[PDB]
């Protein structure tokens, strides 16, 4: 599990978000397992806007910080789970680092700020949902 506040939104991984985010829904693309809901509260996170390909994740299944390299975004194939089926996932970033699927929401984060949150992985390789690119947030 795992968020991103900016202003008043709230960023969580799609396929977790709850009544309240699908409620007060902004924006949501399935395929970018991403899901943008709105809140009452000011949000302080300070999202990046770089071509950062190195960064630091949060893995709650190590309770560790661990720093990657990480490729830029692009469609990758996703194997099914519960969540959707095999599909190409857009604006993914992947890594080679250990993460689990409760793993997802964890943040990704470079010098400049949040780059992105965990969304898929397996085989040794952590991919993230990048949100650099939704330059909306910060306005
Ligand atoms: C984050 N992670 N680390 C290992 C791993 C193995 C399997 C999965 C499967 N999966 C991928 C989904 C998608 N974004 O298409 C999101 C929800 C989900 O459970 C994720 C995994
Ligand atoms: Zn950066």
């Amino acid at each position: 599990s795992g968020a991103i506040y900016v202003g008043n939104y709230r960023v969580v991984n799609r396929h977790l978000a709850t009544h309240n985010d699908w409620a007060n829904l902004v924006w949501e693309d399935s395929s970018r397992d991403l899901l943008v809901s709105s809140t009452t509260a000011q949000g302080c996170d300070t999202i990046a806007r770089c071509d950062c390909q190195t960064g630091v994740y949060y893995c709650s299944s190590r309770r560790k910080h661990y720093p990657v390299s990480f490729s830029k975004p692009s469609l990758i194939f996703v194997e099914a789970s519960e969540y959707y089926p095999a599909r190409y996932q857009s604006h993914l970033m992947l890594a080679v680092g250990h993460s689990e699927p409760g793993d997802c929401g964890g943040i990704l984060r470079c010098q400049h700020g949040v780059v992105g949150i965990v969304s898929t992985g397996g085989n040794g390789l952590v991919g993230f949902a990048d949100v650099r690119d939704l330059l909306w947030l910060d306005e």
